[PDB]
């Protein structure tokens, strides 16, 4: 049925790592990881070891036919040093979805958390406390089947692993050739083979003068996400009502963690109106030559909220006024999740480690 | 950046050589592995090396983000002992388009197939030469960069393994629904994360009492592929004129080494017109009605050439006259294949080792 982490065994490590004294984006481990294997007995007693190797037989499915899968999720350390994760559950459930959809084994949900609890008790001194600093989970499920036919693996890995890491706007490049993801495909699970085949187009989007692509889809050129994240636009829609809108969970569109909150934030605000809708290259020009456009940016835990200034559609320099407009949105946004993620307002969403 | 090289090859014997069989598809592994590892120094030496475990670090792109790519070629040991690939430039060349595509590094085709002839020569033994058996060669190359930013990898590793390996008609499901690839993605390249996502929709084909999958694109149903074959139709077009018509390389498609040899060889024979042009279900159940349809099949290295006998569409079976047409078109292709692979007949197309 399921690992648990009443079985947990720990083995401290004996050559600890000297930790950071800048912080680069998921380059820095921790000293120790998870890790559980799962074969036709079940699933083995969960390990809390040190940080070290994989040993991987040459033929397995992980790296054939991508039977892979990953989450991404933070620690923050409050003032008062306590660490909380955020809203982590979430990220369960959506790592069990992806599983799932990849016929890997499924596990218990809250017995898992408990364990990543543990993991990052073990390494809490790798916690940074300082302000903007966090720590990143990556939990990893892995098909390990040692045979080269395409099947549902009877052997699997689960592991996870740990990094310290440390509002400037940014630029996109908008062209239709490139494509993330498509309706009956996979691009709303949290799957490695996404992410692959994105390394060439952002390497065209540097060569075009941009910092990362806005993925448009459909013959009406629908913004779907921006590089890795959620797209959120702040703008006086055609019938005049100022609203929020992100573009639906309809099959194109990874259900973020930080995007939902953002959606949960603004609703309960009850100021102006928040909606899931598509939005269109079209509509967004109009919108830009109206001077309706407030705020344009992106959504996802490694970044938080990032703020656009412009877009280059084809060859059409767009200007997204977001950082002349405050950004007041994004500024509240920031303000409201920090409270809440440092633990200065004590909260629902923080789950304490 | 440039190659690696055949003539710097180290080779190191196994100590302890392991049994021969006296055989399920890719279970069964040889005593060695070729193996070269590339970085910002380039491309190392190639080695021969007994087979063995990859240790990787747990931050591999490979297991994060499907930086992972591979090929599939069969060699044939005829009666004269003699060991034959089939066409393995081809492969070559389609493992250098899936190498860019995921930003993995360039490498010299004519001195990999060098390095595997070198391996398959080592390993020449386990080349089965009973009837209807091969040998199956797996080159893999993946990205090995420790860091959890989604980037164009600084490390790699190519390595490539061998198996040896040993008309029955298939019932296809053709449920929209579900979609393999997109024009605009990546479906046309071998890459592991093409084959992740099609292990659950084969789970659902065999609960509705389907074999396999019929793969189908677009609002008008194009029969692109079948199960990880290619698919093929001979039938008397609306034209009244007989001709085998596969589906052309428009992006949606593999380009098959077995499709494009079956072109080559209904073209060579001139009896008939042969074309590369989409397939609907719109015109197949028309056909079907006025009784035009000789043979439909699919292609593919590990299973040759597969009739098809059954379609569930819309909840209704058709039922497909492939085995009532001999199935002539598809034993002809099969023994003018075999005559050509163990060596019966000479022909351009065989690498020896
Ligand atoms: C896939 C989850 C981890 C992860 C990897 C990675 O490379 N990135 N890169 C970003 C930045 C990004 O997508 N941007 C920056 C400006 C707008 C788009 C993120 C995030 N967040 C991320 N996450
Ligand atoms: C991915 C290349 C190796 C490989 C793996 C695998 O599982 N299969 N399965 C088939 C059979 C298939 O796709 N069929 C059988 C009936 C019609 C479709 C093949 C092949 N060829 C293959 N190859
Ligand atoms: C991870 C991810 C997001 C944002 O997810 P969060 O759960 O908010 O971090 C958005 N889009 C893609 C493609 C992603 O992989
Ligand atoms: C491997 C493969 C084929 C057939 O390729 P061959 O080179 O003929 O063995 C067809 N379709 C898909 C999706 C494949 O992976
Ligand atoms: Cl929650
Ligand atoms: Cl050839």
């Amino acid at each position: 049925s399921s690992f648990k982490a009443a079985d947990l065994q720990l083995e401290m490590t004996q050559k600890p790592h000297k930790k950071p004294g800048p912080l680069v984006f998921g380059k820095t481990f921790t000293d120790h990881m998870l890790m559980v294997e799962w074969n036709d007995k079940g699933w083995g007693q969960p390990r809390i070891q040190p940080f070290q190797n994989l040993t991987l037989h040459p033929a397995s499915s992980s790296l054939h036919y991508s039977l892979q899968l990953f989450e991404g999720m933070k620690a923050f350390k409050g003032k008062d040093q306590q660490v909380r994760l955020f809203r982590p559950w979430l990220n369960m459930d959506r790592m069990l979805r992806s599983a799932m959809r990849l016929c890997l084994p499924s596990f218990d949900k809250l017995e898992l958390l408990e364990c990543i609890r543990r993991l990052i008790e073990v390494d809490k001194d790798w916690v940074p406390d300082a302000a903007g600093t966090s720590l990143y989970v990556r939990p990893v499920l892995i098909g390990n089947e040692p045979s080269l036919g395409v099947s549902q693996p009877t052997r699997a890995l689960l592991f996870v692993i740990l990094c310290p890491v440390g509002v400037t706007p940014v630029s996109l490049l908008a062209d239709p050739a490139f494509i993330r993801a498509w309706v009956g495909g996979v691009g709303n699970y949290k799957l490695g083979g996404n992410y692959g085949p994105t390394v060439l187009v952002q390497q065209e989007a540097l060569k075009r003068g941009c910092e990362q692509v806005l993925w448009l889809y459909g013959p009406d050129h629908q913004l779907t996400e921006v590089g890795t994240m959620n797209i959120f636009v702040y703008w006086t829609h055609e019938d005049g009502v100022l609203e929020l809108v992100t573009p639906p969970l309809n099959g194109v569109i990874l259900p973020g963690v930080v995007r939902q909150s953002l959606l949960d934030m603004a609703q309960t605000w009850g100021e102006f109106r928040v909606v899931e809708r598509t939005i269109t290259m079209k509509q967004l020009l109009r919108a830009l030559e109206e001077g309706r456009v407030r705020e344009v940016f992106g959504s996802g835990t490694a970044c938080q909220v990032c703020p656009v200034h412009r877009i280059l559609y084809k060859d059409r320099n767009l200007h997204i006024p977001t950082m002349e407009n405050g950004p007041e949105l994004i500024l509240r946004f920031q303000k409201e999740l920090k409270e809440i993620q440092y633990g200065i307002r004590a909260h629902e969403w923080m789950f304490p480690v």
